[PDB]
This record gives C-alpha cells, sequence and structure tokens, in this order.
C-alpha cells in the first residue's frame, strides 16, 4: 500500500531451482507500484543487446528508413552463426529472430546525430551512444537498468515517445510474443555476450482484460544452453503474482 | 493451378465432432483457395458478431471510437453473457462480443454511412435493411465464407477505403492467439435469430513467411457446441500443416 518498489526475495527460488543468479522487475500500471526480487540488481544497468531493437526498430520506422513491417531487407550473403539470419527478414521476422545485421544497416542509416538526439528525447537508459554507430548496444557505451526499461516501455504502451503514433503502433505488433483468451505478452530478448558480465535479457509488457504488468528481467547467461530460462523464469513469477493463470 | 479445389477429406473432421459445415482456406502466397464443401463455402449467412470487424472499422474511421482505450460504461441492463455486464473498450468488446456496446456504435454511425463504408468495402450482399442497431442479427445484410476471405484480404494488406490506423487498431482487436509458430488474428459469430442457426470463425493465421486467411460456418442447433468452431478449423490446419 502505497509503496513504490517492494523486494519479494521469495522469487529467488525460482533462479536457485536452475542454478541461475538474476532479477525479476513487475509494474501494476493501475497501482502504479513495483515488485522485484533484488532491489539492487533492479537498478544495476548493463549493455540492453536485442532489447535495443525496440528503440532501434521505433527510430527506423519514424525516419522513414524501414517503410512498414513488410518491407524485405535482403540477406547481404555472408553466412553467419545463427541459421534463421541467413536469409530475408522483415521488421517481424527480424524482431522474432532477433536479426543483428538488419538492425546494424538500420543504424548506420539513422547515424550517429539523429541515433543520439532519440535516445536523449527517449530518456533511454544513459543515452550514451559511444562507440561503433552499427554496434554500440552490444559493445559501445549504452547501459540501461531493468527499471529504466520498465520507464521506456510504459511511454512506448501509452504512446507517449517523441515519435509518430504509427511507429509505435507497429513495433508494438512486432513485439507480439504470446496471446490465449487470459494474456497477451508483448516482448523483446536480448543476450549479451560481447563484455562482461554475460547476461540475458526478456523485457516487455503482459495486457490483461483490465491491467498491464510491465516487466523487465536479467539474468547471469554464462553459455546459451540456458537461454530458455529468461521465459521460464519469468512466467514462474507471473504465475506466483496471479498475473497469468 | 486452380484458384478453388474442393478436400472432401475434411469433412472427416465435421463428422468426427457429429457436426455440419465448410471450413474455407486461402493460401496468399500461391493465390489459391481450398474447402470441404464448394456449394457450402459460397451460401450467404447472417454474419452476426462478425460483424463487429467492419463496425469497428467504420466506428474508428468516423471518430465514433477515439481509440482502442476508449471505455465504453455498461448500461446498467443484465444480460445472459456474464462478461457483457461491465465496461469495455474496443479490444474486450471484440474479445467477448459485448452487442450492446456495437449496437450503440452503429446508432452513432447511422444507417447513410453505414450503407456507404459497406458498398466501398464490398462486404457481403451490402445490405443493411432492417433496425440500424440489430441488421447484422436480423436485417437483411447477408456474407458467404468466401466473401469473408475476401474481406479480410483488404482488412489484412490496408487496402479498405478508410484509414491505415482504422485497420492497424481493428487488426489488433482480432488478436486471438499467438505463440513461436503462428498468429490468429479471428473474429467468432453466433447467428440464431433466423435459420439456419450457424456458428462463425472468420480471420487469418501469420507465419513468418505466408498468411492462410480462414472463414468457417457449422450449424449451430444450441451453444452447446461453440468450441467446435475454433476445434474444427484447428483439425483442418493441422491436417495441412499450416500449424503444428
Ligand atoms: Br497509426
Ligand atoms: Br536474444
Ligand atoms: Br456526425
Ligand atoms: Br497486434
Ligand atoms: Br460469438
Amino acid at each position: 500500500q502505497g509503496k513504490e518498489w517492494q523486494e519479494n526475495k521469495s522469487w529467488n527460488a525460482h533462479f536457485t531451482e536452475h542454478k541461475s543468479q538474476g532479477v525479476v522487475v513487475l509494474w501494476n500500471e493501475n497501482k502504479q507500484q513495483g515488485f522485484t526480487n533484488n532491489l539492487k540488481r533492479a537498478n544495476q544497468a548493463f549493455l540492453p543487446a536485442s532489447t535495443f531493437k525496440i528503440p532501434n526498430s521505433l527510430i527506423a520506422l519514424d525516419l522513414g528508413v524501414v517503410k512498414d513491417e513488410h518491407q524485405v531487407f535482403k540477406w547481404d550473403g555472408q553466412t553467419r552463426d545463427i541459421a534463421t539470419w541467413n536469409r530475408d527478414h522483415n521488421l517481424i521476422t527480424a524482431m522474432k529472430y532477433s536479426v543483428v545485421p538488419v538492425y546494424q544497416e538500420f543504424a548506420r542509416q539513422i547515424g550517429e546525430a539523429r541515433m543520439s538526439k532519440m535516445l536523449h528525447a527517449f530518456d533511454y537508459g544513459n543515452e550514451d551512444i559511444s562507440g561503433n554507430v552499427d554496434s554500440f548496444w552490444l559493445d559501445g557505451g549504452i547501459r540501461i537498468s531493468a527499471t529504466e526499461q520498465i520507464s521506456f516501455l510504459r511511454k512506448l504502451y501509452h504512446n507517449k515517445l517523441h515519435v509518430s503514433e504509427r511507429s509505435q503502433r507497429i513495433v508494438k505488433q512486432a513485439m507480439l510474443t504470446e496471446a490465449n483468451g487470459d494474456y497477451i505478452i508483448r516482448a523483446k530478448t536480448g543476450y549479451s555476450t560481447r563484455i562482461e558480465p554475460k547476461i540475458g535479457w526478456w523485457v516487455g509488457w503482459v495486457e490483461l482484460d483490465d491491467n498491464v504488468w510491465f516487466f523487465a528481467m536479467n539474468m547471469d547467461m554464462p553459455t546459451s544452453d540456458g537461454l530458455g530460462l529468461r521465459q521460464a523464469i519469468t512466467k514462474e513469477v507471473l504465475k506466483q503474482e496471479k498475473i497469468i493463470p
């Protein structure tokens, strides 16, 4: 009651079960109240990695670098380690498969000056694009906490970012991850591997009939083996909190 | 090859559930249709709640609905469907098929503009004869499964004459089911006021590299079988390997 952030260390049981470490942050939009298993880690800023595809998508769409969610981004012919990257993509499949090369091309066309202005307008993380214009979210200066992800996501949900309503609608479509008669999840995965420590991200929100629960989680990810725990652990927390059955 | 093919093997899914109806599929990439029954595929019925798709579009385009957040206050009349007896926005009104909300939309739209819009949409028989607030339940309007797919394909491609925004919002409102394999945007219907009593499910399956449009209706003598609209459609999508 009235508390801004409440710590619930019982969620650590979900991390410990999988011999892992991290944070889940929830925000109840109706009550304007946050919950986390770790207040400190909740506010620790990391590389966004592929969670950066949300603001990158928005900026690309607003500037006309991406025409719409149907525009085809031709594979450059370089065979990369992730099979799904080695084919043509539109914004939907690029987001779904986390296709870095497509987004690196977006970033180059956006350019450092306009990328910087946009991240300042978005109040995104530390607003620092230092490093390579086409890799800064992977190994440059930009850093964002789970609680800063939620602030940015809430603005996207309410179409309050200083880009077009259309841009915001298309990205929220592109974020669609799961839906049934109980809930809808719009979300984006990330895996930061270029700079220690290696972490997994899942950020987004749960739409219910009468409420929205924003979430941002990150966890230590020494190998790709555990990538599935990003979603599995978040769902164990959403279930415990009765947000999803 | 052929624009339309009959696949009578799907009748086994209707037989299995002691039911009678049609499933119509359209492969958008191949521009080819498939159905278990070409005759029934082209029989026109009352749209009932499948009309909530064009109604939503017209309401949004004319500013009768501001956005998918605008709250439509319950009028205080207790109706038979529990979920109708509460406040709604466009998302929840579509999800729970809340007729009274849509009846109010229709009254604000009015006969003249509703008629012009259905003509522009080439929607079914374009006939709004009866009450402006109930014509899709017991008035003149009729649409076949094959005509549902024509209309849906225009909505998918933002080719209806209404604003792109209108089309985007309704497609959001249609969202039914999503996972790593597919997305379903769809609308249920149950026509009971004129025989024959039928269940509808119309919409599409979005895959990575294709869209499958679908329109199914089936005889629905009682509400007991409403679950078969989705179950029978899914038996067909799985047989055709469209969803795992
Ligand atoms: Br829009
Ligand atoms: Br990822
Ligand atoms: Br008016
Ligand atoms: Br959507
Ligand atoms: Br219905």
